[PDB]
């Protein structure tokens, strides 16, 4: 049997937005999926999962895939973080989703996440001239040419790495702001879409190291009329894919009670800076939904309304949202209302 | 079974000159030609097919070829743009040509397009020294050597890419201005010549990104005696290839009525800057045709006149002309006169 | 017959800290393991193993592995240094360890060494800006991304080289200080852990040459709150892996008599700069041990205390400790105390 | 069936020294040698082969070989230039040589050309320091090492390309001036040597583009005691290869009548700058010949005088001579004189 | 039939120190070793083998090997230089050695040469900072790491090149001065060691060209306490390999009569700058020999004295010595004395 490299990847307890951590384990064993991979540990003081004298943390594999960069038999191992007593660590946001995922498995929730990000070279946006601004927006989005496209080599390398890892990438595109890009993950189950997006994020930062650039998931990287970075989330249940009434209930459910504030205060840090009335999308403090409405909080695509079935698009989440969090909330809110409505 | 990349390419509604757009779709299916390729959509506001609050657009594949850059099983997909009701979008200029292509199919129109372009590095022409001018024109055209040739690495990469894509390239050459180049598409039927030229343009910008340079189809990139960039168009019907009388009819039809202004006002933005009396070609406001006359609006090549059959060359179109448009006008004007004349 | 390259590597007599030396021998003989390798010699005057007019030294191979850098049939040969009468040279610290390894072979001592190091470009730390300081520590440790990760290309290259060399590397990680890294060697027998670590160090310096950077094993490369570089050593015997009783015995033995100073004055040059009271760990001048205490001289991990068996961690050795010396001392102190207690 | 690239190369009508021009034709046909290769055309106004209103020029293939740079099935096509009536264009210097070649085919004339050139980076000689002079000549000629050798990478690539092209190269060497080089073509018949040399020149400029340097055939690139660039020509007939009497006849024919100025005024532009009394060879205004005399206009090598048979070397032609011209003149003068003398 | 490149390499008549010259010959023949290779010629005026009006020189192949740089079937041809009458040219030092080799062939003389050299980037030593000095000597010799090792990539390409050439390289190491290196050739017969060392020298300069650095065999490249470059020579005869009495006769013969001055004045230019009293070795004006004496002119290694048989080491020759000269002088002096002594 063989010796291989295992990259253990986890999420820390940094505030307001948590960060990825990883280290390499050299494993000398007979290959098997996930279940044969050892739990591991690290020092919490260094990752804000203590920054104190009593937290030592345990790494528990939850997802694994091939390491496309290292190649060969090497693998990536996404972990959840546990306390020494094997209970979920307070930073752990996966465990809550797993519970809700299981609770609502009958409805078969499916997600697509459109993850945006912006390239930087140091403090400078990669698409910006030093000490200045590029031409106004219009030619960057879905663009071509050196004048309007920045970081394509990175984006292509990242896309190839994600596919080699087996992640469900449906597309990529260049965004409205120069040096701003998007990739779409899904359609997938709530734990699976969330796990893959974190791994895909890890691949983006990591791939970009070789090109000596940085990527940021900051929602408003440059102040002004320059475009924000979102993480639009597409969501449906079997009933929603079957009929239009479920589609309306889900959209209505998000507008009920404290749910608008409940989601928005968990949809990523600095959300007030990105969600303004004037550009995309709607203000963070009011909820709306509509057909083909890019100004609404939630959009129902024109095809969905025509077909009387489909999915809905939540345009509120920031590019820096935790996928474990956004998926949990939408499943908790929408699926609960659908059960009550009998639209299951 | 396989996963492959599809780059969906389209033309936007930008004024005065429309621009290429592209995004990547990841497709998991059994390969089949074009008809099996899914229709797609995009948000028009970002592409001047709204820049408003109401436009959603549909992508309909019309042409496909291998992606020479990605390689393997990856492909390029040229699309036309439709409204949600599947009617042509106002930006769509292919549909009018497709209609005219059908109307005159018995005459069998064929086109060759000589597409010129100029390399730039930022705001600087690639062949120009920073802050200055190179030696006057004369040694650049069909030249050799580092002193007189700029961007050959890009040009060669681009040509190989076109051929791998299966495009009908007949030749390439270095042009009169330093860092100015030409490639020839044809001979082809009107839709095919127009589609392939658009894909070849897209390949040019995209190929040049890797070399950190820009290409421009601006008709007069440098003011003065420096050469303009045209897209000279060669055109014929079966009757023109058979006999000389149809050639004179074709040449005369372009000078009748409002046809000179009708063509010239669709022959690209900034045509007044390129079409001056003094150098190439003829002034934009007067129509002339002649045998072997490079100062004329339309030239009859000396071989065509010797053989009593051949084609004609329209020297008026700018390098920034829409191929869908220039082909449509020539088919409309020339083929209509030939039908009346009985020369079909 | 065939020719292959052999890199003869040794440790000099430099003070306070000894240095690696190497040269290449071209061998035309039939390959066989270690025993067929010729003894060799060198000039001591140049290596601080004379600095006089009478010392000629003999190189005798003790370990060999593939040269991962040269590749093919080429090999690395680690040697010990002997006088011309074939007795150990005064610089030789392996020979003391070899006697003790045999004397206590029944206890089956095993070591793991966590070897930290810092990248430099000239006098500047690789993770530091010129003339300045980076953001405070926190995001570097086990990090990802260009803002926080420096020297990863070297680290992957070094790790792949160690594994190709067949060395027992258990893991690597990015450390608390920017441009600081760690690799873990073990678990291994005392001479074997010591031999492989020296070869791994040589591989680090040599691999880093290709990237035009430097590595240092200096214990406090930057003054202040910036992290020191250590070589934490994990140690156990069969009795220790069997029971908790040996662990207390092992931990107390290190605190008895002159053993704290006996060890500490051999635990690397400049130890007073790294082992300060205020942060990790304990002052270089006081010995303490405790369960899960990162501030102690010796820590008993929580898993070890829970299982009533395991190993102990000596947090005192500097990154510049000689592994032959630190391993010898721990085996000498702990195994002697364990024998007396009957706990073997 | 297959598609391949054909690079049509020709010589223009520029004065005083004509220049190479080239463009690419994409061919989709079954390969066959030269005769199946299409005639082509170009615009003369841009190449000093019109600068007028009546010249359209015809490209007629006369020689072809593989394209060593493009590789595969791609080829280089050397053409001669014709008027539209298929007669030789005034710039065409090949046709005069072809008449004369056939006229004297019984004597079997053969030529070898030692073609010198100098590398430049912009206005700076590649072997020169910026703003200054290198050490005086002596260590450059046939030298080795970075201090004395400049452009070898270009030189090796050019040689490998020529051999891949099938050209008759006998040798290369580094010349007396730094960054000055030589290659030898031959021994060959007059049309072939001239054709191959032109292709070898074209390959030199073209290869050098990739290294971002220039090559010049200027006879005196740097003024002063720095060495000039010549094109020494080796010439013989069957009678000359047979006997010494023909050699004397050949050597004497060049000194008769107006033949010295007749040749010299066609031996390249700026010949007065290179051919001075003081160094090589003899002054441009006097004819001399001698055995082994490098200061003479024409040299009889010592082996030729020893063997009583051989060839002669004309040391007068500049590096910028047209090979079609020098070969025509030497054949015309010597072969005519040999005929009159009866030594054929 | 096939074509291969032959690089003809020779030594010039430059004073005080001769230089390598080379040119390329293109050969079209059936391959065979040495005997099938054509003699060639060159112009002496350019190479200090005339600097007059009467020398044309002949190249006669004496040694050949594969060209490791060109690879494939291409070869290096080391030549000796002859006058046109086929007698040895005055610059030729090989011919003298060939005579003594035959005269003393019965004694079976054998040589090893340790060839030192220093890297330069322009006028600056490669290991020196611009405008200053690096740390004092001690860590460079047999060193590792970017701080102390300079030019290793060149050294490695060169070593691999020499082995591919089939040259007898026994080892390489880094020397006391930064950017100073050594390779050892031998043990071999006098003509073979001398021929291989010249080819190895030629390969070093040539390999170093690709890295854009220079190598020098200057004996004292930086004035002061910085180390000189020598060419230590190991020498033995069959009798010396058999017994110690022969060893003593050889060491004494070198101290007799005019032998110390005869050798020293032929041991390379600038020997007085390297051979000073203070340091290594002995002053150029005094002869001494001793066992293990690094300060003696000639050293008898300790193994030789222990075993009562072996070789001797002449530490006097400069790195810029002609191997043909040092080997001849050593054979003449020692072997002559051994014949008289009856120790043959
Ligand atoms: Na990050
Ligand atoms: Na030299």
């Amino acid at each position: 049997h063989m010796t291989f490299k295992a990259e253990y990847i986890w999420i820390d307890g940094t505030e307001p937005t948590a960060k990825l951590r990883s280290k390499t384990k050299i494993i000398t064993a007979a290959p098997a999926g996930l279940d044969a991979l050892p739990v591991w540990g690290f020092d919490g003081s260094s990752t804000n999962q203590a920054e104190g004298s009593s937290s030592d943390c345990v790494l528990k594999p939850v997802f694994s895939c091939p390491d496309p960069i290292r190649g060969g038999e090497d693998i990536l191992v996404l972990c959840e973080v546990l306390d020494t007593d094997m209970t979920p660590h307070p930073s752990n946001t996966r465990a809550a989703l797993a519970e809700l995922s299981e609770r609502f498995a009958a409805q078969e929730p499916v997600f697509g996440i459109e993850q945006e990000y912006t390239f930087f070279k140091g403090t400078r946006p990669l698409g910006f001239p030093e000490g200045g601004f590029p031409a106004a927006q219009g030619g960057y989005y879905c663009g071509v040419g050196s004048d309007e496209i920045f970081g394509r080599d990175v984006v292509e390398a990242h896309l190839e790495n994600c596919l080699k890892a087996g992640l469900g990438i449906s597309g990529i595109n260049a965004e409205v702001m120069p040096g701003q890009w998007e990739f779409q993950v899904g359609p997938l189950a709530p734990l699976e879409v969330s796990d893959q997006l974190w791994v895909a994020r890890w691949l983006l930062y990591r791939t970009a190291e070789d090109f000596e650039v940085s990527a940021t998931l900051d929602p408003k990287p440059v102040k002004g009329d320059w475009n924000g970075a979102g993480a639009h989330t597409n969501f449906s249940t079997k009933a929603m894919r079957e009929g239009y009434d479920a589609i309306i209930t889900a959209a209505e459910s998000l507008g009920e009670g404290s749910k608008p504030m409940d989601h928005v205060k968990n949809y990523g840090a600095g959300i007030d800076d990105r969600l303004t009335g004037l550009h995309e999308t709607a203000p963070w403090n009011e909820y709306s939904y509509g057909v083909s409405d890019r100004g609404a909080s939630v959009r129902i695509p024109w095809q969905v309304e025509k077909d009387g079935k489909g999915y809905i698009e939540d345009r509120r989440p920031n590019a820096n949202v935790d996928p474990y969090v956004v998926t949990r909330l939408l499943v908790d809110t929408c699926c609960t209302a659908l059960e009550k409505a009998g639209q299951v």
